[PDB]
């Protein structure tokens, strides 16, 4: 069997695989309401782009490898679409990655930044850029201006109509490499967040939250950082002025993470001084190690000293280092009943003296980082070979040419992006995974 038959069969097989898997992803989000979030707005968009790739782009990419005689612009149109439909997938993928950057790195401002309306607005921007970039050759940047096929006709091959300086300068750098570098920067950032060094600052950030902008707290007072009240005055300018005084520089109501940590360490200093001046809490705070002290401070920040001093029985056990007995006793209060998540983490800290309960909470980010490593690795493996090949053909024509099977393999790889990248991310999600199981077992 000759090569062309192998290429078409493999290219067609990938088309079905790209269609089946991405139909599944949209099906799951369609019936399961736990998947009807804003993140999966982007996931479904990518699945749509990938169904079109399997339906239209792949048959086109095949077509523009047969070399039949065609009107130069009629063959140019075919080529540009496969460029459009594939651009649409790259940018759609980039939108998912960024949604995950904000969701993990900046969870408090996420729901505000990324809404259904903002999402559909971004998905729109993605397709508009895809058509603009993909159809640019039709504007005039084509190899058609100039025996074998006749006048006005050329042998319909990709390179015969699409210039190589468009594929290297415009298409590769601006629309393939940049997204990859962006997506890679996303992965590395989430990787450093998931594997971050833990401390009282990180503890309170997990329990209460970090805000690098000024915000009104539950009692309407302006606040910044981790619950650091600036002023009770209704004047935002006054809040901004108090902020500048504590920071030193002029902030405009915005600080860096490093500045919120200097505000926090000052609040911690304040909390300890109050603990040391409380006759009930002083003997216990002195008898604890650093990590358990941090958990005692966690309680002060939430209830104040008088509220902590009310735990006479639990405090007693802690001073005697009766960790287990102290824990079960603390599990009884209305503190636990009203904020069980936070109290359960604080108690585990008392019982173990480690950050365990607060490193367990980062496993969700660890899971997010590994899912993105797969996205960026598959993306680099699927797209770099083909575009590296173009770069060598454009900057060094006389160079040793790669064999036809490796060249066409790079094309196959570029189209395998549409079957792995969205689906693999979905399959790593328990909800998605269970929904896939439910639909295939029932309907199939
Ligand atoms: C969002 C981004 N989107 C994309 O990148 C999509 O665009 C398509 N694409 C992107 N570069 C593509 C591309 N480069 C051209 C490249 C090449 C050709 C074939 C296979 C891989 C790469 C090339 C290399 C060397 C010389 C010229 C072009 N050739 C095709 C595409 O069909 N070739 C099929 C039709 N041509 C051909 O048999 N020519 C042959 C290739 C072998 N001979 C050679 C070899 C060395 C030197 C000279 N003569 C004779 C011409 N398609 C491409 C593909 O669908 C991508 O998924
Ligand atoms: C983005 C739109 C950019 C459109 C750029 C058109 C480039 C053009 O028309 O000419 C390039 C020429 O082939 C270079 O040698």
């Amino acid at each position: 069997i000759m090569g062309s038959s192998v290429y078409i069969t493999v290219e067609l097989a990938i088309a079905v695989l790209a269609i089946l898997g991405n139909v599944l992803v949209c099906w799951a989000v369609w019936l399961n309401s736990n998947l009807q979030n804003v993140t999966n707005y982007f996931v479904v968009s990518l699945a749509a782009a990938n169904i079109a790739v399997g339906v239209l782009a792949i048959p086109f990419a095949i077509t523009i490898s047969t070399g039949f005689c065609a009107a130069c612009h009629g063959c140019l149109f075919i080529a540009c679409f496969v460029l459009v439909l594939t651009q649409s997938s790259i940018f759609s993928l980039l939108a998912i990655a960024i949604d995950r950057y904000i969701a993990i790195r900046i969870p408090l401002r996420y729901n505000g930044l990324v809404t259904g309306t903002r999402a559909k607005g971004i998905i729109a921007i993605c397709w508009v850029l895809s058509f603009a970039i993909g159809l640019t050759p039709m504007l005039g940047w084509n190899n058609c201006g100039q025996q074998g096929c006749g006048e006005g006709q050329v042998a319909c091959l990709f390179e015969d109509v699409v210039p190589m300086n468009y594929m290297v300068y415009f298409n590769f750098f601006a629309c393939v490499l940049v997204p990859l570098l962006l997506m890679l920067g996303v992965y590395l950032r989430i990787f450093l967040a998931a594997r971050r060094q833990l401390n009282i600052f990180e503890m309170l950030r997990i329990d209460e939250g970090l805000r690098l902008k000024i915000y009104k707290d539950t009692e309407g007072y302006y606040t910044i950082g981790i619950g650091h009240l600036l002023t009770k005055s209704p004047s935002l300018n006054a809040a901004k002025s108090e902020l500048d005084k504590a920071i030193g520089r002029n902030t405009n109501g915005v600080i860096t993470k490093d500045e919120a940590e200097k505000l926090f360490n000052q609040d911690v200093d304040a909390a300890v001084r109050g603990i040391l001046r409380n006759a009930k809490l002083k003997p216990v705070y002195d008898s604890l190690d650093a990590v358990r002290r941090a958990a005692l401070i966690n309680m002060v920040f939430q209830m104040g000293e008088t509220g902590v001093a009310g735990f006479t029985n639990s405090l007693r056990m802690l001073q005697q280092k009766r960790w287990d007995e102290a824990a079960v006793n603390l599990a009884k209060s209305r503190w636990y009943n009203q904020t069980p998540n936070r109290a359960k983490r604080v108690i585990t800290t008392f019982r173990t003296g480690t950050w365990d309960a607060y490193r367990s909470t980062l496993q969700k980010e660890v899971h997010a980082a590994k899912s993105l490593a797969i996205i960026v690795g598959l993306f680099a493996l699927c797209w770099l070979p083909l575009h590296i090949i173009n770069c060598f053909t454009f900057f060094c024509p006389d160079c040793s040419h790669a064999p036809l099977w490796l060249m066409y393999l790079a094309i196959v790889l570029s189209h395998t992006n549409s079957v792995v990248n969205p689906f693999i991310y979905a399959y790593r999600i328990r909800e998605f995974r269970q929904t896939f199981r439910k639909i295939i077992r029932s309907h199939v």
